[PDB]
């Protein structure tokens, strides 16, 4: 493909971190004097074909609020996925460490608007994220937020996919039908978006504070939901609650969610 790059085109600068399936490095694409992010493959955590398929999916993604693929190094090991660099790291650490006078209520609305826009695009393009959380959103200059998209899957909007036998999910972000039946759809991303709103509203607090993850399912089925965070506008909390409807079909679409946040963002600025 025209996405293939020479390994020598990039010079690594610094290791940013990395966890589950690979490390992230800050690098420089010398030919364009451009700072980039390089995703490596951690052997024994993820198979080569599963990693190459992630890159194939990213090739098709083009949105201002979705991390842009720049190139890939597949020919031989180690394999790399080269994307644009997001200067301030993940949204979780950013919210926890920020100056709340600078990152005010309007900036929070701005951030939710950008995320919902990326999700509306995935919904329109027949993609599912399956890992929406603040730690998977990246921040750039002037509160620019982009959703990381390594784990995207092709799924016709409305269809439900089933995860593999004995799959582990981050319980507190996972929709009840996904916890109980390993069923994932755009509606399960709507549920996770609800949790992401709560992380934004609390400036990076951990959801279901103090609650045992093994008791979350039973609580959700008995209609327990996180309460309205301090300072959260009731309209924004009504949206979280609409995202947390037990029935997937009762949850709003990302087009409706995006429209609601766009209106509130325009109004708050005015
Ligand atoms: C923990 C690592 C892996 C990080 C945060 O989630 N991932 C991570 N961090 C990024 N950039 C930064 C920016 C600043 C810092 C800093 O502290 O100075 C750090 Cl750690 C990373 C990044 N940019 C594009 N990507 C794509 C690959 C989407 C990134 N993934």
């Amino acid at each position: 493909d025209k996405w293939e790059m020479e390994r020598t085109d990039i010079t690594m600068k610094h290791k940013l971190g990395g966890g589950q399936y690979g490390e992230v490095y800050e690098g420089v694409w010398k030919k364009y004097s451009l700072t980039v992010a390089v995703k490596t493959l951690k052997e024994d955590t993820m198979e080569v074909e599963e990693f190459l398929k992630e890159a194939a999916v990213m090739k098709e993604i083009k949105h201002p609020n979705l991390v842009q693929l720049l190139g890939v190094c597949t020919r031989e090991p180690p394999f790399y996925i080269i994307t644009e660099f997001m200067t301030y790291g993940n949204l979780l650490d950013y919210l926890r460490e920020c100056n709340r006078q600078e990152v005010s209520a309007v900036v929070l609305l701005y951030m939710a608007t950008q995320i919902s826009s990326a999700m509306e695009y995935l919904e329109k393009k027949n993609f599912i994220h399956r890992d929406l959380a603040a730690r998977n959103c990246l921040v750039g200059e002037n509160h620019l937020v982009k959703v990381a998209d390594f784990g995207l899957s092709r799924l016709m909007t409305g269809d439900t996919f089933t995860a593999h036998a004995g799959a582990k999910f981050p319980i507190k972000w996972t929709a009840p039908e996904s916890l109980a039946y390993n069923k994932f759809s755009i509606k399960s991303d709507v549920w996770a978006f609800g949790v992401l709103l709560w992380e934004i509203a609390t400036y990076g607090m951990s959801p279901y504070p103090g609650i045992d993850p093994s008791q979350v399912y039973e609580l959700l089925e008995k209609d327990y939901r996180m309460e309205r965070p301090e300072g959260c506008p009731e309209k924004v909390y009504e949206l979280m609650r609409a995202c947390w409807q037990w029935n997937p079909s009762d949850r709003p679409s990302f087009a409706e969610i995006h429209q609601a946040f766009e209106t509130m963002f325009q109004e708050s600025s005015i």
